[PDB]
């Protein structure tokens, strides 16, 4: 081992990497899916936060997502593999120079070979990912009541989403190669600078011009909630502007500057709101009442108070720093391109893909675990926000609330939820909001 080749031991580093982190996500799916199999009545820890039907009707509604979530990733780790092994990228990659030099475009025209490379890898992706996701939307969810859309407005969908992004990532990505190309020895200061001025762009002009191509979006109307929310932004200071609501029931029954509510999440907005002897039961709606709402604005609004979106954002920028700093340091090493079948030539969105990719695979593996682990105490922070608003009875009662609405089965494995979880266990949660409050507290 040590005495192979390089370039072999590059190769054959990222494909074991990729079975092991799989053999260990598998390992960690079955014994969260044993729980779904075995926990097969309430346990007595919860016999105020769930009843037996809603409880059946999650567990049979994870199980399934369970089973689509082993086969998915079995195909995925399949695919990949064969990809590897039997060069499809060098492959794709000569297939792109194949319609440049038809087009009468011959391979000194690199960044135009790649963003056709660009092209068809997403659109190959999107292709392959399009049986999965018809049949998550039509029979998953439609099985367990929760998909609201046909067939034609999901194509629709799909179609749009596909070509809004090639509309934003090719030209910016002739951009970053370009300066990538031109830069240099400090090249990689100007591809992250620009890179973050796409990401603000985005993220500023997301709102007004590209999410309304894809949801519909309606002022909320007068009432008493829309003052609570006034009231409450006021008390914290929160410059609120405008409070809408998405028609996110065009989509799904599910629920999940300006503050935005999914319909499904209100009680007397939602669009979807809007028999042998009792028929009463069957008044038993979606969303929650207002105090309820109310409650998980004071949690939404404690990520602003205590600053995790700021945080978030300055851990995203040092990390695109250090990756293209990274770059930079490995981009000259032409085993690292030999490895992955790039002989002749080294293209420079090839050279991102494999270090971002395959070569950056450990470091990105351990940052979203300790991003995840993050955002487990940002929630349990903006949690306890909300009582310090004096919100925590109705924060206790609105996430009993969604986890029915939702479906969310309140018992995991622990060694699966400490590595997936971004928000903690709904019972952690009610834990938490059980406890004390405050006095001095100065025993620092
Ligand atoms: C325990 C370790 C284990 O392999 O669990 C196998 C687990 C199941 O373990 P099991 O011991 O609970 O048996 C399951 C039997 N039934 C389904 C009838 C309940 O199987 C898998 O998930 C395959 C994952 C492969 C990743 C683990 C690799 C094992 C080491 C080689
Ligand atoms: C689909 C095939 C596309 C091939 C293009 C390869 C692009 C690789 O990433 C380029 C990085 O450019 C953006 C910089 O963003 C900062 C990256 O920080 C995270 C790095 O981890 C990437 C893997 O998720
Ligand atoms: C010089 O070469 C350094 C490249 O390191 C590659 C290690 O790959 C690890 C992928 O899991
Ligand atoms: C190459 C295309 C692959 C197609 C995707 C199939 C995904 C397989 O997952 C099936 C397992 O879970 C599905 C559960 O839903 C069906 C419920 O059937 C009714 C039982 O009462
Ligand atoms: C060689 C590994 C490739 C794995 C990809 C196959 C994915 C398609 O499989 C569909 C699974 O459908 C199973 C139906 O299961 C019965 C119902 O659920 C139990
Ligand atoms: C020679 C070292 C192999 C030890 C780890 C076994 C990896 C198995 O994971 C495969 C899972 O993905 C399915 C597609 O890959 C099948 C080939 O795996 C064979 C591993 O030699
Ligand atoms: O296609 C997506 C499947 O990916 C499986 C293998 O891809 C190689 C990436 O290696 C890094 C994984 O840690
Ligand atoms: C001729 O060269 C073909 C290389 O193999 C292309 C297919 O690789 C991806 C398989 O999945
Ligand atoms: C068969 O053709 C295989 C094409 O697969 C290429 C996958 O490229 C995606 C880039 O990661
Ligand atoms: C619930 C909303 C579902 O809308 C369906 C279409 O969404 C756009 C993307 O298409 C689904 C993802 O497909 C997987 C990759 O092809
Ligand atoms: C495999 O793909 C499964 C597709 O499931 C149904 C998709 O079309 C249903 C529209 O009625
Ligand atoms: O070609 C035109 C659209 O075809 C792609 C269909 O599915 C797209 C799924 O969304 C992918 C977004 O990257
Ligand atoms: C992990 C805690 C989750 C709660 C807060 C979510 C905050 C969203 O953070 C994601 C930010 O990533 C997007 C990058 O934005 C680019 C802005 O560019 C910087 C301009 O100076
Ligand atoms: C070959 C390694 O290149 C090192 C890249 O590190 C930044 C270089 O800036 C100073 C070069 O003179
Ligand atoms: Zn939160």
């Amino acid at each position: 081992l040590w005495e192979m080749p390089a370039e072999k031991r590059i190769f054959g580093a990222v494909l074991l990497f990729s079975w092991t982190v799989y053999l260990w996500e598998t390992f960690l799916a079955q014994r969260q899916r044993r729980i779904y199999k075995t926990t097969t009545h309430v346990p007595p820890e919860l016999g105020q936060i769930m009843d037996s039907e809603t409880f059946e009707k999650s567990r049979l509604y994870q199980l399934d997502k369970s089973t689509f979530s082993f086969w998915s990733g079995l195909y995925s780790e399949t695919e990949g593999t064969l990809i590897l092994l039997f060069g499809g990228i060098p492959y794709l990659w000569r297939l792109s120079g194949r319609f440049c030099g038809y087009a009468g475009f011959g391979p000194e025209y690199e960044i135009t070979q790649s963003l056709v490379f660009l092209l068809l890898a997403t659109l190959f992706s999107a292709l392959t990912g399009l049986p999965w996701s018809l049949y998550n939307t039509f029979v998953i969810e439609e099985k367990h009541g929760f998909n609201q859309q046909t067939l034609g407005f999901f194509m629709k969908d799909a179609i749009k989403k596909f070509v809004v992004t090639q509309c934003i990532l090719l030209p910016v990505s002739s951009l970053l190669l370009y300066i990538i190309k031109i830069g240099g020895d400090y090249f990689f200061i100007y591809a992250w600078l620009f890179t973050l001025v796409v990401s603000l762009v985005l993220v500023t002009i997301y709102a007004d011009y590209i999410a309304p191509l894809f949801d519909k979006f309606t002022p909320l109307p007068e009432g008493k909630l829309k003052e609570e929310i006034e009231v409450m932004a006021k008390s914290i200071d929160f410059p609120l502007t405008k409070v809408y609501v998405v028609e996110g029931s065009k989509r799904s029954s599910h629920s999940n500057k300006r503050i935005v509510l999914f319909d499904t999440l209100l009680e007397e907005y939602s669009v979807l709101n809007k028999e042998e002897i009792k028929a009463k039961v069957k008044n038993k709606k979606q969303g929650c009442k207002n105090e309820e709402v109310l409650a998980v604005l004071g949690h939404e609004l404690g990520h602003w108070k205590l600053g995790h979106t700021v945080k978030n954002i300055i851990i995203s920028q040092m990390n695109s720093f250090l990756c293209f700093f990274l770059f930079a340091v490995l981009i000259g090493r032409k085993e690292l391109f030999a490895a992955f079948g790039f002989y002749d030539s080294q293209p420079t969105l090839i050279g991102l893909l494999i270090i971002f990719q395959f070569i950056f695979s450990p470091y990105n593996e351990v940052l979203s675990f300790c991003l995840t682990v993050l955002s487990r105490r940002f929630e349990f922070q903006a949690d306890a926000f909300a009582k310090k608003l004096g919100k925590a009875k109705d924060l206790y009662s609105a996430l009993i609330k969604l986890n029915k609405d939702n479906l969310g089965f309140p018992v995991s494995d622990w060694l699966f939820s400490m590595w997936h979880y971004s928000h903690p266990p709904l019972l952690e949660r009610l834990q938490a909001l059980k406890t004390m409050k405050q006095s001095g507290l100065e025993v620092l």
